[PDB]
C-alpha cells in the first residue's frame, strides 16, 4: 500500500533528517516515526555518523511516503527513507541510536515494525540502551 519512489542524496545532515533530491527538486527529509539525540547530546554524533555512512554508501535511495501528511511545518518532507532497500529509519531504532516518536495517527503505517526494532535494540541494551 505504500510506494518506494526515487531520490538521490544531496547532503547528510544528522541522524534522523537528510538531504536528498527528490522529483528533481533539493529537499530535507525528517524521518519519519524516530527521535534521534541531537549532534550536541548523547549518541547524536554516534546517530549522525551512522546515518551519513547508509546514505554515503548506498547505491540507491528511495523516498517512501506514508498515507498522510508528507511535509512538515517547517518545508521537511516527512518519509521512509531507504539506502539499498534498507530503511534508515528502522535501523536506527534496531541499533539504539533512535527512539520510536512522534507518532502521528494516518503517517504510521511502519510503528509497529519500528517499536519491534525498539524492543529488540533495549532487550541487547544497545547504545541509547546502555
Ligand atoms: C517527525 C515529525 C516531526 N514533526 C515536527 C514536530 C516537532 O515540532 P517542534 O519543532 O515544534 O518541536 C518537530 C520535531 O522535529 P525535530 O526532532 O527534527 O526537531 O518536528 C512533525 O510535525 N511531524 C513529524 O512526523
Ligand atoms: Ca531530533
Amino acid at each position: 500500500k505504500l510506494h518506494k519512489e526515487p531520490a538521490t542524496l544531496i547532503k547528510a545532515i544528522d541522524g534522523d533528517t537528510v538531504k536528498l533530491m527528490y522529483k528533481g527538486q533539493p529537499m530535507t527529509f525528517r524521518l519519519l516515526l524516530v527521535d534521534t539525540p541531537e549532534f550536541n547530546e548523547k549518541y547524536g554524533p554516534e546517530a549522525s555518523a551512522f546515518t551519513k555512512k547508509m546514505h554515503e554508501n548506498a547505491k540507491k535511495e528511495e523516498v517512501e511516503f506514508d498515507k498522510g501528511q508528507r511535509t512538515d511545518k517547517y518545508g521537511r518532507g516527512l518519509a521512509y527513507i531507504y539506502a539499498d532497500g534498507k530503511m534508515v529509519n528502522e535501523a536506527l531504532v534496531r541499533q539504539g541510536l533512535a527512539k520510536v516518536a512522534y507518532v502521528y495517527k494516518g503517517n504510521n503505517t511502519h510503528e509497529q515494525l519500528l517499536r519491534k526494532a525498539e524492543a529488540q535494540a533495549k532487550k541487547e541494551k544497545l547504545n541509547i540502551w546502555s
